[PDB]
């Protein structure tokens, strides 16, 4: 516990620069100041998915770096890192062990077997909540040449782990021990809304066997020594059931909602979400994945949500959809806007300073993602290279080109703003949101005599922060 | 915990029969097992406003009983009654006595002057946020004959306090400490979200300065061992903004959605709130006022209020509007519903046990309005002998009408809910939602080895409820 | 073809006058040229829904008269009698037995005992085809004091039968053996979607085996000389299933689309019915029911019904809805308009004649509702004396009242209409569609020599109608 109260960058090992010392030397030479902590997206040996298939959690890829360039980090900064509690890759040893050894395997349990279901009606199989538009099924061939199917819900190498074993507990705490003593004190725990699977249910965040799950999670957690970051998209109201059980709910809510404040200069839903966001949560405005749809309903009225839709998807690839939606104009059809944040905001400065300033005053641990640090465009070229939508929000980028961009003057204003937000001790107060008009937004924190106050002009985008100097009483007025 | 975990009636302290002792012997006689806590509607003298223009807050009006009749409750019962922290009488002393020595009086200051402002644009003006069509400030003759201005938000009778004074708030602390030496433990702060007023804004729920105001009165309240409970009708984020500052919220979003939840058998938004309801919240389905809509924006789509608007308006009296509203159909313009809570679930005893079902499963103190704990139907004839929408429901009771209706099945339903609800300990332990479809509702709370779990199935209406007995260590179903 | 090709009425057995000798009065001096044939709702012995929970299908009421006074009418005229396949009462002798001897009766198979299904799941409860806001099942005590639950759709007087056993078979079979020997020639199928119950299913119109039963009956019918009218309100697709099965089928979907295309001056919906509506159906405008809004779906835009709705609903008594579909302006909700036909156009006696004559020119036996005969206004009196909201459309006539009635112009024009229609022979030929505008509708019949044009103006509500005479073989005009 105790996690530095600043502000956090989000980074693949191998994005900035080639591995993980690139990456260290560019925190080190510019960051030192600005953020408290990192996630650094997986890092472990993986066959599928940018990392998200790890075959162990108790390995560094060795083409990123070693467990050595990770500890570099766990010095300064807070680490937060991945568990995949919902699966573990085909080529992990657990699984490569039942496809040898069958079910006399000792893993064997470990892993979701089709059959003991029994015939599946088409009612209960349509009620399965997945992307795919395929069964959430493989079939495997054992060494003998046995064929079985195992659950498997996101591509064919990531198998889904079983919670009805208590091996997966095992399994999971064995990782978590491990990641620990690296020095990791928050683990994003990936995919926790399909942990638990009954035939009759949606297979996603089924009550209250989820939380069970989630608690257990957070209790080996706390015995060696880190918090969690649980990962849910979706209704708003899942964040706040993270936060009722002290977990760190994400300000998914935050984007599209900030998004649509910016570009219609109104503040109101803004303002509401404010005055009663979840209170321990981590908040972003890009993240690895896309801008995400499902976590603003209810956050913003549904023709909000169709206007915020229909204006990015201009400036915008081809958003992911949930499966056979058929009507992209519907805010149900659509799962992610796939852009770039600063693309979002039509490359205007001033609205992305003015977006990343309210982020920071928002309650909770400020995250930033590299290509938002960097302000980064949408990255065309490298998604018909990768054939990956996402890509278009994953740039690589050289060292060179991490210099270039760190001089651009709306870069130099976002790192100052990020020194304030990581060092000003008014943070570390209570939060007071202020009455404002309905085109502008009023935030301030107070602790003791320390106070700072936000002020944006959501018609002009000029913000303005005030603050009390540590060293004197007179108030001052950040640059910004 | 200060406050009983148990159903709470509300009443007014003369609608059954015509005075305090006939309520206790009604709440002895039937109620005794039933409920833990009273509210009763304000019971001073009071010159408008069905009792909230009260001239003290330290009498009981003649007419209605005296300060004995309100102790006999104290003993066996939690008792919440008003604080009208906004305005006060024009009858009252204070104010009686400005009108005879003007400016020279002591409890001048107490008061809100208009000159004081000089002169308001219309820009100002309108976005004071009132629903009479009147200014909100009223020219009283002072005894020497000359014309002076004081704020006033609801009727002429009705005098609002300044707060920029620190009469105001010795006035209140004189009120809470008289009040809880009564035996109040719980304060129903009216209208508190008017107390700041400040040109160039909406003179309602100025932030942060309204939250100032209310510690202060919840600290003063704590002191002489009474909690508080703020009452607010705007969006449902203010009732976290309370709860958060560890005061009891309404949970006014509850009644519009349940209805609309019941009438298309939709229990998707119904399960989006429970998981995330606010934490301390005293719940209602119905109240003395009307079934309000502001308070469920957000909770529900705009299109489904549109839905539940339509549906009751079709079968009921009209509406309370908002200020000057022109369109009927519009969420903006309804600010609350006429109708009685069994007349608006047209009258099908199934549905509106469900309904209190789900209320009593529901987080926080259940509390059940005097009309729908008698299953009352709207009262038109009352209506049109006061001329007021609001008597629809709040129908006086003769004692023999109260043993009639007592009788109903339906009542006898309620009334076997609300002792289980009111005495097994699973309700003092934690809440479980559990996974249902779109269609119907399963909620559980367990507390060690207690346990209850209510299914609603909305389609056809119908109510179970399990419950473990301990010593038995068996299942038992509860008859509802 | 077995039926005359003539117009029939729909009338209840004491409805008009007291009885069917009263009845058989009133046709015989008023009808005898009008009309062909009767459909004569329920006169067996009922305890509920109208005379649809017979006792028997082979005793008459002596309330209404004796089976001697049914064979008055089918000696002159043809006899459409209803076959309730769905249910019986309670109270028949079958049912009273199960009752009596439990699962031991000789009759216990004859109907659907919920037990054998065992444990339903909550998602096959909902999808459940039912109006009813309750469970479609009734707990009945045994004689020797046990409870046990049988199907019922409707009332709880209505015991559904189980088409799993022969005895239902062997039950209809003896019914409709019965009745064409006394004459009746046309059996009305009432409910007969409910039949099939399968969980998992809607229990409504399941596939194929729906038709398996719907053949059965017609092979029994054909055998003893009589023809079906299957009853079903729902998809129009319906309708073309019955009529491919060799089964008379209703034009239910021509009542809301004629009143939408009167009452908008439309004629483009009607032309698009007309030219594609199903062979061999009996054509209704007014039923002894409310006009069924589920079968004109697909017929209509969704739009132009929600015009409909909106039109009739806002100077008509309530409608009768779907199941928990609280949105009042919605398609989906409305199951049914109750209001007469001659109130839902307005009481204009041209635009009334217009639909009659519409109605005639449409392919299949027409037939009118006695109501809509004597240009019945909506009974409120009645409604409000007996509690059923269908009562506003089964106003009780007395023999006077009749006299009166029939004088009247709009009902003179109304008779000579119908005399026309069931004596001209161009009827008997075939339907020509003829070229119109959106405003107009011009139909004909041509049978060798015969033909007879019909147009009408929808703006003007004006009515031509030409005939040949074949021995003049000159164009005549018949007054309409």
């Amino acid at each position: 516990m105790l996690l530095k109260n600043a502000v956090q960058l989000i980074c693949y090992p191998d994005r900035i620069g080639n591995n993980l010392k690139d990456l260290y030397t560019v925190v080190d030479t510019h960051l030192s100041e600005a953020i408290g902590g990192l996630h650094i997206l997986p890092f472990f040996p993986s066959n599928a998915d940018g990392g998200f298939s790890p075959l162990t959690h108790k390995e560094v890829d060795p083409k990123v770096g070693t467990w050595d360039d990770i500890e570099a980090f766990t010095a300064k900064y807070d680490l937060c890192v991945d568990l995949t509690v919902n699966h573990i890759s085909d080529e992990s040893p657990e699984f490569t062990d039942f496809i040898a050894n069958g079910f006399d395997s000792e893993y064997a349990d470990l892993f979701v077997h089709v059959d003991k279901f029994g015939e599946i009606s088409p009612d209960d199989m349509a009620k399965i909540h997945i992307r795919k538009e395929k069964e959430p099924f493989r079939e495997v061939t054992l060494s003998d040449g046995t064929k079985t199917r195992v659950w498997c819900t996101f591509t064919e190498q990531q198998i889904d782990l079983n919670y009805e074993s208590d091996l997966a507990y095992q399994l999971m705490e064995s990782y978590i021990g491990f990641l620990t003593s690296k020095g990791v004190n928050l683990l994003r725990l990936d995919a926790f809304g399909y942990t638990t699977k009954r035939i009759g249910t949606s297979c996603f965040l089924v009550e209250p066997e989820v939380y069970q799950i989630l608690d257990w999670v957070n209790q080996v957690a706390l015995k060696h020594g880190a918090e969690c970051l649980p990962e849910v998209h979706d209704h708003t109201s899942y964040q706040y059931a993270i936060s009722r059980r002290n977990m760190h709910p994400y300000g998914f809510a935050l984007p599209p909602l900030l998004l649509y404040s910016l570009l219609d200069a109104n503040s109101t839903y803004l303002k509401n979400w404010l005055r009663m966001c979840p209170r321990n949560m981590v908040t972003v405005l890009d993240t690895h994945d896309g801008i995400c749809i499902p976590d603003v309903e209810g956050v913003l009225p549904d023709e909000k949500i169709k206007v915020l839709i229909d204006n990015i998807d201009a400036r915008s690839a081809d958003p992911i959809m949930r499966r056979s939606a058929a009507n992209i104009h519907s805010v149900g059809a659509i799962y992610q806007l796939t852009c770039t944040f600063y693309d979002a905001l039509m490359q205007n400065d001033d609205a992305y300073i003015a977006a990343r300033a309210i982020q920071f005053f928002t309650p909770g641990i400020p995250q930033v993602y590299y290509v938002g640090l960097l302000a980064g465009c949408n990255d065309h070229e490298l998604m018909e290279q990768s054939g990956e939508l996402r890509d278009i929000n994953r740039h690589y980028y050289t060292l060179e080109e991490v210099e270039q961009d760190i001089q651009k003057p709306v870069v130099q204003r976002l790192l100052s703003l990020m020194k304030f937000r990581s060092n000003y001790p008014a943070f570390d107060g209570h939060f007071e949101l202020n009455y404002s008009n309905n085109s502008s937004v009023a935030m301030a924190w107070r602790h003791g005599d320390y106070y700072c106050h936000l002020f944006v002009d959501l018609n002009f985008k000029t913000v303005k922060v005030t603050y009390t100097d540590v060293e004197t009483g007179e108030t001052r007025h950040l640059e910004c």
